C-alpha cells in the first residue's frame, strides 16, 4: 500500500526537513509494529504516509487491494467529539449489533460506561460530562477499529494505559479482529513485548530510516537485546 521513494518530510514550508531519507514500504495483507525511541519521528512519518506533511522531495505512490482509500486512524492525542458514546465510536456509519457487541468487548466499554451515569448516550468531551485519559484512548482505539477500512493506524493506545490487563486485553482483541477481518494494521507505540513475534517491524530512528524489512531482520541488526531483557 505504501511506497516512499524519495522520503522528505517538512513541517516548515519551505528547508529544514524533520524526517529526511526515509525508504520504506507498508504493502497490504499486514500487521506492521513500530519501534523506535522517544522524539525520533515516529508519528511524523505515519502522518506523511497519511499526507498531511509538505511532500517536496519523494514520491508517493498509494494503491490498496496514486489514489488514497478511506484508511483508519487515531492520533497519539485522541480526538472525543462532542456527542454520544455510541455516536462517538460508530462515526456516522451504520450500526450492527453483532461487530458493536465484539468492538465494545475487545475495547472494554462495558466497564467503561459502567464508570458513567449513562454509558452509551451520555455526553463526553468539552461542554459534557468529563472523562479520564484511558477511557478517552480507549474509545478512540474503538473507533478505528471499528470503520472497517483497508488499514487501521493505532497510535500507542498500549503506552496510555500502564496497568498490564488493558494492554494485555487490548493486544489480545487487535490479534483477533485481524484475524478474523483480514484488514491491514499498523501500532506505533513502544511496547516491544510482541513486536518481533509475529509483526514486520521497520525502525525509523533518528530522523532517518534504519531498516525497513521483516521479523527475520531481528536477528540480524543486534538492536532487540534491551527489548528481550
Ligand atoms: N505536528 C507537529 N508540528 C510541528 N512539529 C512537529 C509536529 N509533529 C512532529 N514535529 C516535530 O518532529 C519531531 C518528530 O516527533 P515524533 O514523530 O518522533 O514524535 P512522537 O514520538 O510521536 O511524540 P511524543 O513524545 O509526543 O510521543 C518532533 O520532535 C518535532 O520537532
Amino acid at each position: 500500500c505504501v511506497q516512499i521513494i524519495g522520503g522528505f518530510f517538512t513541517w516548515t514550508p519551505d528547508g529544514i526537513p524533520t524526517l529526511s531519507n526515509i525508504t520504506i514500504r507498508i504493502p497490504r495483507g499486514q500487521l506492521t509494529m513500530i519501534v523506535g525511541q522517544v522524539g525520533c519521528g515516529k508519528s511524523s512519518l505515519l502522518l506523511a504516509t497519511l499526507g498531511e506533511m509538505q511532500k517536496v522531495s519523494g514520491a508517493v505512490f498509494w494503491n490498496s487491494n496514486r489514489s488514497r482509500g478511506p484508511v483508519a486512524y487515531a492520533s497519539q492525542k485522541p480526538w472525543l467529539l462532542n456527542a454520544t458514546v455510541e455516536e462517538n465510536i460508530t462515526f456516522e456509519s451504520p450500526f450492527n449489533k453483532q461487530r458493536y457487541k465484539m468492538v465494545i468487548e475487545a475495547c472494554s466499554l462495558q466497564p467503561d460506561i459502567d464508570i458513567l451515569p449513562h454509558g452509551d448516550q451520555t455526553q463526553i468531551g468539552e461542554r459534557g460530562i468529563n472523562l479520564s485519559g484511558g477511557q478517552r484512548q480507549r474509545i478512540s482505539v474503538a473507533r478505528a477499529l471499528y470503520q472497517q477500512t483497508n488499514v487501521v493506524f493505532l497510535d500507542d493506545p498500549f503506552s496510555a494505559l500502564d496497568v498490564h490487563l488493558s494492554d494485555h486485553l487490548m493486544q489480545a482483541g487487535i490479534l483477533e479482529l485481524l484475524r478474523d477481518d483480514k484488514r491491514t494494521v499498523v501500532l506505533v507505540t513502544h511496547k516491544l513485548q510482541y513486536l518481533p513475534h509475529a509483526d514486520w517491524i521497520i525502525a525509523m530512528k533518528d530522523g532517518t530510516i534504519q531498516r525497513e524489512g521483516t521479523l527475520k531482520d531481528f536477528q540480524r541488526s543486534e538492536c532487540q537485546l534491551f527489548e528481550h531483557w
